[PDB]
C-alpha cells in the first residue's frame, strides 16, 4: 500500500509513538457520496504526500460498531467525514472536519492547515474579529 489507511486504535497509536497525527476517515457504503472523490482526488499522489509525511490515516467503518460508536461520540453522519486528531502532551486535539469531499484544492487547503493547526491550535492569544 502507498498510504497508510490502519484502524482507528493503531492510527492513535501509530501516530502517538511515532510523533505523528491523525487522520480520522470516516466510510460507509451506505454513504455514497465518497467513492467518486476517494478514488481520485483523495487517492492523488500529491494529496497522499502530505498524509504520508506526518500522518497516520484512521480507516473507520460507520456502519460497524466501532464506527458507530465514534458516529456517537463525535456525531458523524456517512462519508466522506475527514476527522484530523493532533497528539499533544498528553490528549487528543480535533482541529476540524471535512465534509462533502470537495476537490483536492480544498482538502489540500485544510490538509496544509491542519498540517500547521499541529503546533498552532490554541491560538487566540492575537485575538481577531475576523
Amino acid at each position: 500500500m502507498s498510504l497508510r489507511w490502519y484502524p482507528y486504535p493503531e492510527a492513535l497509536a501509530l501516530a502517538q509513538a511515532h510523533g505523528r497525527m491523525v487522520m480520522v476517515y470516516f466510510h460507509s457504503e451506505h454513504c455514497p457520496y465518497c467513492q467518486q472523490m476517494n478514488t481520485f482526488v483523495l487517492s492523488d499522489p500529491g494529496v497522499s504526500r502530505l498524509l504520508e509525511a506526518r500522518f497516520v490515516v484512521a480507516s473507520v467503518s460507520v456502519d460497524t460498531p466501532e464506527g458507530q460508536e465514534l458516529a456517537r461520540r463525535y456525531r458523524v453522519p456517512g462519508t466522506p467525514t475527514f476527522v484530523f486528531l493532533v497528539p499533544k502532551a498528553g490528549a487528543w486535539e480535533e482541529v476540524g472536519r471535512l465534509f462533502g469531499s470537495r476537490p483536492r484544492a480544498e482538502f489540500l487547503k485544510e490538509l496544509r492547515q491542519v498540517c500547521v493547526k499541529g503546533g498552532a491550535c490554541g491560538e487566540g492569544h492575537h485575538h481577531h474579529h475576523h
